[PDB]
């Protein structure tokens, strides 16, 4: 495959500070092949007591003041920028997913809300993560700019989603010369032997790889590992099962993504999907 190679990247924004964190990593994305970024602002009608055409207009004017700054910063990094127009009005989650059919992946922010606040107030990032078919990359902080793919940690369970997460990971580590780290969590249903074998095969493929077997709650073991080896990003897979509600309440990805100090890339389909 081409992975990030010649990628168009979808960048949703509600103009919030958290939505712009992605922009601190433009150098990292350029170095893996991202060549164009589509910037998507949605007039959020979902929330709606007040007239809903002055609102489209209020919102449109705000975007037009700010988005050119976004476009500017992208151009300055030597990446093509397109402010998507006209601005869709409706549900941000639906409009983002709709638009994403035209892109290789989605890079977006999150306010890092607790499970409770996500449920109470809504979470665009969880909605997107739940239904997206392209990968979704969540950025909250700038702790690892210029180092994004130096130490990639892959949460890996042999599933088709993890498999493709591993392949993206191998791609970036090959591009940037970093280190690949693979963690698999499980009490048993022992797959240690196979994982060890893969460490060896991947080493032979010219990549520096370290495999980690761990016990306990998945999100706990994953974050603990990230700290232990100072991973610069976490790659993982998600089948997006159940409902948004169910994902928020009990998914491994919601917890990992929420408490992670580094960006989390989430693969949303297998190679043969
Ligand atoms: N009206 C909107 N238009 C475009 N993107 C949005 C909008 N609202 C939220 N988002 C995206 O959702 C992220 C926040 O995720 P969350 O905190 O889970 O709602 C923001 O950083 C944006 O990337
Ligand atoms: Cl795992
Ligand atoms: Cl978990
Ligand atoms: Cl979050
Ligand atoms: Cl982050």
């Amino acid at each position: 495959n081409l992975y990030f190679q010649s990628n168009a990247m979808l960048l949703p924004t509600d103009l919030s500070e958290n939505s712009f964190k992605v922009l601190e990593y433009l150098g990292d994305f350029k170095k893996v092949g991202v060549e164009e970024i589509g910037v998507l602002f949605v007039i959020n009608l979902t929330k709606l007591g007040i007239d809903i055409d002055h609102y489209i207009d209020e919102m449109s004017e705000k975007a037009e003041e700010v988005l050119p700054e976004v476009a500017q910063k992208i151009e300055a990094a030597g990446i093509k920028a397109e402010v998507i127009k006209p601005f869709p009005a409706g549900d941000p989650v639906v409009e983002i997913i709709k638009a994403s059919e035209n892109y290789s992946f989605i890079a977006m922010g999150s306010r890092g809300a607790s499970k409770f606040k996500k449920i109470l107030l809504g979470s665009v990032s969880e909605g997107v993560l739940h239904d997206s078919k392209v990968p979704v990359y969540i950025f909250k902080h700038d702790m690892v700019v210029n180092s994004l793919f130096d130490r990639v940690l892959v949460a890996y369970d042999f599933s088709k989603w993890a498999d493709r997460a591993l392949e993206y990971a191998k791609f970036v580590v090959k591009k940037t010369g970093g280190e690949l780290h693979i963690i698999h969590v499980s009490e048993d249903g022992d797959k240690t032997a196979d994982l060890r074998v893969m460490e060896e095969v991947i080493g032979a493929e010219g990549i520096e790889v370290h495999v980690h077997i761990e016990s306990g709650t998945p999100h706990k073991a994953i974050l603990a590992k990230r700290e232990e080896i100072n991973a610069t990003t976490i790659f993982m897979g998600s089948r997006g099962a159940g409902s948004v509600m169910t994902m928020i309440l009990g998914s491994t990805s919601e917890s990992v993504i929420r408490r992670s100090p580094v960006p989390v890339f989430v693969c949303k389909r297998g190679d043969d999907e």
